[PDB]
């Protein structure tokens, strides 16, 4: 049926069992549970889920600071928030923090499923965009880099640019550094 | 008080006024309203809303299509759907076309404030994604269609590469062309 693997984060073991029996008969796997923001990190670094159910608060460590750190080492693919508060204030740190969904309780329970379906493919499309971006940019710089080296290497030897080319990636090899790493210590201070 | 531009897609008037009545005391701007899917294309071509509130069930054209062709030419930064069924066919479409949230009627007021707030962040997040994989795409195609163009040069006319170069860039600004359009003729399916 439904398809996702799931973390359920909530102080109140009833509201964690209703929950679960909801997800689990939608068909989706219950891959943990927590009881506070501590309990639900450790608990994304290890499943890895593709979402988490959290409440904004939690004793000893609150859902929002949980939340931080859970999209900051991409402990899981989305987070959606299910609390009793719906204040401006923790909207706004609950969105700018990176969460994809934020429904208030007491539940609708309706509403549950396709708002987990929507989340679970959003953040999997945001992870595989920050992914193309961090390739991207490698690459960008990379060719920035070596080509200012380049310039140095010219200007300093004497040589073309395509043995200035050959030096930087004869020193890759015989080192086994990237080249992108031999050339940032050419251009370093200059 | 809440910041936002909204259009409000759906075919029952009722419905309309009850969600333009509940955003507006909230304070977001309703930019304008559809009632099928070609009026909420149509609108939102007009307006570049930050939000498209959209049933699925619609006469004439469907939310679904609408949906997918607003995200397709970016017409809306993100869509939230609002439907009396919340079934896998649906959700799996809604999902796939790009939806950042979905709600099933008879709507659950409370969560429809919140949820509009991480939608808008969410669209707006994404839509800085893309632009920044478009910039670096677009950088590194125009480096590596030089690089080719250069080494094209010096093959045929036996020129160093610094020659090379020399010369796209002679031709661009004679030409008054970027020296990517220059270095594309250069290469010609070579
Ligand atoms: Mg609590
Ligand atoms: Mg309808
Ligand atoms: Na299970
Ligand atoms: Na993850
Ligand atoms: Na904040
Ligand atoms: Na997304
Ligand atoms: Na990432
Ligand atoms: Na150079
Ligand atoms: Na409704
Ligand atoms: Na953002
Ligand atoms: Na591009
Ligand atoms: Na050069
Ligand atoms: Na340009």
């Amino acid at each position: 049926n439904m398809d996702g693997r799931i973390v359920i984060v909530d102080d109140e073991p009833i509201t964690r069992l209703d929950i679960r029996d909801i997800v689990i008969e939608a068909g989706y796997e219950v891959v943990g549970e927590a009881a506070d923001g501590f309990e639900a990190i450790e608990v994304c670094k290890k499943t890895q889920p593709d979402l988490v159910l959290m409440d904004i608060q939690m004793p000893i460590l609150d859902g929002l600071k949980a939340g931080k750190k859970i999209v900051q080492d991409q402990l899981a693919s989305s987070i959606v928030f299910l609390s009793a508060y719906s204040d401006v204030q923790n909207t706004d740190k609950a969105k700018k923090l990176g969460a994809l969904g934020y429904l208030v309780k007491p539940l609708d329970e309706k509403s549950l499923i396709p708002t987990i379906e929507m989340s679970i493919e959003r953040g999997k499309q945001t992870q595989l965009l920050l992914s193309q971006i961090d390739k991207l940019s490698l690459k960008l710089e990379e060719r920035k880099i070596i080509e200012k080296a380049k310039g140095i290497l010219v200007k300093e030897n004497h040589i073309s640019e395509e043995e200035a080319y050959q030096m930087l990636r004869t020193l890759s090899m015989n080192k086994r550094a990237r080249m992108s790493e031999i050339a940032e210590l050419i251009v370093m201070d200059d």
